[PDB]
């Protein structure tokens, strides 16, 4: 449902611009970080979309060009794929699964090499895809860390506080290509999306969605990822996605986006639309109470799953008897 | 395939005694105490009959009149069914299930109302069926505590010292009628089945064959029962159990069984054959080792689920719970 720039600009984007799926979705609501509604949702743990914060507004200038100037000669991690859709795998978890190959690989480099290879396959029709993810740091040049300084660390700061999280734990700025999707997964950190350049649009599941959605398994490289190929869905083996409802929106320069922990995030940069730009903020969650509320919380249910897969991995000594062990144990018993 | 007793009195049972069913067996072991063979059975935790023990010799000349003389006025369990099939409830347990009610009650009672009872029973033609089950204890009289006494504690102290269990827990007179059935279930402990009057049929199944026995949840009353029943098996709901194999053998008076713990057993008292009197021991089994290895034995991952299982319950708050929980974080992911 399209906002039009100020200037009479026109609208930032169009529908043709989306994907389409299969499921519905509603709007997350946008809001005002006056508005005491964004702090109830926020405390709460759902999403909201946060208009005028400025946290990151000295960030607003930065494209290529000026990045390129003035980021530094450090190594930034470039992924790669064929396809619009991106797989992120745990290098360390590759052990686990012999049956296994790569296929949306890691690549170090500078930024002037993604720089021409971004614009090289523009030059070529390609479908071949980059997404640069790399934690900011110490090693970006001066008019950066000046930059970085400016961001609005009063608020950020003091909604850490009031909400009780833990410490900062990451920083990413992320550099992504038109079309670009980063399929559904959930993160076990608290997220402010801070939207610099360029439109991503952003599907939310919540954390009782999670039969919906099969996760691969807590072993697999792929923890944390949907199975599901959005795309083409398989109803056979995941028949309950065929009741899954999202909430949506889009997000454009200035924009906040509060992802709460647990909740599942698929993020596409619009087709046509350009490069996109964005900064992350993640944070530890608050601890869990000492005054144990019964039913538990969907997160809470999910943290215990993924802990006795893990545990299960540990006590059986290898990860490949865990199914084996998780099936027998619930078939003809618990169905 | 049947023993014939000393003084040519002919063979003691014969098939036609025997419940038919759908699986296939093979012999335990017939061996003598003294054999090497039998030690090396027991130290590995696999069933044998010692014909020789003498372990209760002075309980060889129990019967129903001898022990109404000489037991005393204790309350004696004992359970009750109105088919030969018998279901032991966990009385504890009863708090969970709601939509639930006995169908195999224990009443408390004296000796002498419990053999008139039976014999009451016998002289109408009664499918209801009685099964004495009850602790030996100190409130027995004089000539019973004498009897006792005269078991064969140097061979099983022996036996508890050579295999590193623990403290002996609990010994059990059960008095059964004719036609009574124990279902197919396993115990935590490891145990002497003392055989003493009368005939007993035990179909055994190794823990390495739980997925095909399908015992109830760990929190439902019946924990640690199949819930096939052997009569009229469901294959809809429990198609593994047409992969079953058992080991079988009848015990007599002076047979000993080493049941070794969390074996499956189904005990049956031979049709037409009488009163059967037997004496178990139950023992604490070993500490596990410091020295861990894998993969884990069959025995070890039943542990591990009951104790998944019994977490989960306290987890969640409820034990209804646990099932879909289970379901949900095993469908799509791990099948
Ligand atoms: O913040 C995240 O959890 C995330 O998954 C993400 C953030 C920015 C772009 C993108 O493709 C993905
Ligand atoms: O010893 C046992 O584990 C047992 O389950 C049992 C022992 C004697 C008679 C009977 O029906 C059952
Ligand atoms: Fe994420
Ligand atoms: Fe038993």
């Amino acid at each position: 449902e399209p906002r039009e720039e100020a200037g009479a600009l026109g609208p930032a984007w169009d529908e043709s611009q989306l994907r389409s799926y299969s499921f519905p979705t509603r709007p997350i609501p946008r809001l005002s970080q006056s508005d005491p509604r964004a702090e109830e949702l926020i405390e709460n743990e759902e999403p909201v979309v946060l208009t005028d914060t400025n946290l990151v507004y000295p960030a607003l200038k930065w494209d290529l060009e000026y990045l390129q100037e003035n980021i530094g000669n450090g190594d930034f991690s470039v992924y790669s794929a064929s396809t619009h859709k991106f797989l992120y795998y745990d290098e360390k978890k590759m052990a686990n699964f012999q049956n296994f190959k790569p296929r949306s690989n890691r690549e170090e480099m500078k930024f002037h090499e993604f720089v021409e290879k971004l614009q090289d396959i523009q030059q070529r029709g390609g479908e071949e895809r980059l997404y640069l993810q790399q934690t900011l740091n110490d090693t970006v040049g001066r008019k950066i860390v000046m930059d970085f300084l400016g961001f609005n660390w009063n608020w950020i700061n003091k909604q850490q506080g009031k909400r009780g999280w833990g410490q900062l734990t990451s920083n990413l700025l992320l550099i992504g290509m038109e079309g670009n999707v980063t399929p559904a997964h959930y993160d076990e950190q608290q997220n402010f999306f801070a939207q610099i350049k360029g439109y991503k649009r952003c599907i939310l599941f919540p954390p009782d969605q999670f039969e919906c959605l099969y996760p691969y398994p807590v072993h697999h490289p792929c923890d944390r990822q949907s199975q599901v190929d959005f795309d083409n869905p398989d109803y056979e083996r995941f028949p309950n996605f065929q009741n899954v409802v999202g909430y949506e929106t889009v997000v454009g320069p200035g924009d906040v986006l509060y992802i709460p922990m647990y909740w599942w995030h698929h993020i596409e940069s619009l087709l046509n639309g350009g490069i996109t730009i964005t900064v992350n903020f993640w944070y530890k969650g608050a601890p869990t109470p000492k005054r144990i509320e019964y039913p538990l919380k969907a997160h809470q249910k999910v943290a215990i799953m993924r802990n006795i897969e893990k545990m299960l991995g540990e006590a059986l000594g290898n990860p490949q008897e865990v199914g084996p062990l998780l099936n027998t144990m619930i078939k003809g018993r618990y169905n």
